[PDB]
Parts: C-alpha cells; sequence; structure tokens
C-alpha cells in the first residue's frame, strides 16, 4: 500500500539518526537528532506527512510511539499505527564531510538516486498512480 | 520546468524560516533555522536534493548563495543557479502549537494538502510524468 512508512532510530558516533522508509518503494528520508525523544519523532512525522500522503507508520520499537507528543502529531496529521546499508553508504562518504549530518544526507541522496528505476523514481511513480 | 525550485528565508518571532517552493506545482517545504547562514542553506539544499530531482534553484536574495558551503553542496548534488500566505496559515494555527517550528510544519501540511488537485498531488504528478 502507498501510504505505509517505517520509522526507526539508529545510533552512530554518539548521535541519533531517524530513518523513515517508504515500504513499497525503498525511498528514505533521514535526520540526525540530538536525542531519541518523543518531541523529535513528532516533529519528524509532521514534516513527513506534509510532504507525502502518510496513512500508516510502522516501527521496530513500539515504545517509540508512546509519548503524548507523538500521539498528538499522528492525531492531527491523520496517521494511524536499509538501516544497515545506509550505514555502509555513510561509511564510504564519511571523510568527505565534517559533520555526520551532512554525510547522512549524502547517503540518503545516493540511496534514493541509485538505479539497481531508482527509489526516488519509484516513490513518485507509486504515489502519482494512486492519485 | 520540473527541476526548478525557489529558496528564500522569512523572519518571524526572532526566528528564521527557510522556504523552498517547487515553482511549477506550488509545493513547499520549510524549516525553522536559528541563523540565516550558508551552512544551514547548504544542509537544507542537500536534504531537498536527495528527495526530489533538483536541477536549478532561484532565490530573491542572490547573496544567499555565495558561501563556500552552499557552492560545495550545489556542486556535489549537481544543482545549478507563498511567503506571505504561509505566514497567514501560520497565524491561524499558531495557538495550537507551543513552538513556532511545529506551527510552520502544520502550515506546510495545510498548504500542500489544500485543493483549490493539491500542490502535493501536482508535484508528484509533474515529476512522475517527467520520468
Ligand atoms: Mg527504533
Ligand atoms: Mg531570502
Amino acid at each position: 500500500s502507498p501510504g505505509i512508512w517505517q520509522l526507526d532510530c539508529t545510533h552512530l558516533e554518539g548521535k541519533v539518526i531517524l530513518v523513515a522508509v517508504h515500504v513499497a518503494s525503498g525511498y528514505i528520508e533521514a535526520e540526525v537528532i540530538p536525542a531519541e525523544t518523543g518531541q523529535e519523532t513528532a516533529y519528524f512525522l509532521l514534516k513527513l506527512a506534509g510532504r507525502w500522503p502518510v496513512k500508516t507508520v510502522h516501527t521496530d520499537n513500539g515504545s517509540n510511539f508512546t509519548s503524548a507528543a507523538v500521539k498528538a502529531a499522528c492525531w492531527w496529521a491523520g496517521i494511524k499505527q536499509m538501516n544497515k546499508e545506509l550505514k555502509k553508504i555513510i561509511g564510504q562518504v564519511r571523510d568527505q564531510a565534517e559533520h555526520l549530518k551532512t554525510a547522512v544526507q549524502m547517503a540518503v541522496f545516493i540511496h534514493n538516486k541509485k538505479r539497481k528505476y531508482s527509489a526516488g523514481e519509484r516513490i513518485v511513480d507509486i504515489i502519482a498512480t494512486d492519485i
């Protein structure tokens, strides 16, 4: 289904990377956050939902979605209830950037633009078709 | 052309909001930033470019794109060289959220989901067609 996304946090260099995967396409978006918190997850969800038609979200850690901030964002946006390779692509590009956050976005870019149709093409195609 | 975007900063409550508009569709993305700086603009561009096929970017303030950080991000991503109404939608929703940044994302969401075909549908349709 085109409205399904998966959301998890990974850890790297004492930092937290939030990663959302559009399940059908393989397209990702990520952010480096300071803390793994409800407030950061809510904010991220709100951004994601203004951009794509987000219907449902899954996670591998259920307690991620327990905070009032998260429930409030899901309620308002109408939302209902790669991490290893991204880390490889990040390893590759790490030297090219000072800050981890920039390396993360370079890795997202590479992952989404790689044909092997790319994930960024697949997401747009799946969403347009569903309109 | 589907690869054209416009990028500007506006000011609100002592804070900076970066706003990118996909010119053909009217779709926007925004972030609240602390400082109007080259480093924040570069980072934003890198995020935007991993997500959509960004070919060219325009701004109303040319000096925005002068920093080495910006030029380096445009170089790497292969990029070449609403603000009033968004502020209205933000005024409307301001009370519903504590922090300006959340109000901003609510306003982006509203702007992109409004049919009056929405901007979020138009962007996906224009990009898919161009593939
Ligand atoms: Mg997790
Ligand atoms: Mg400006």
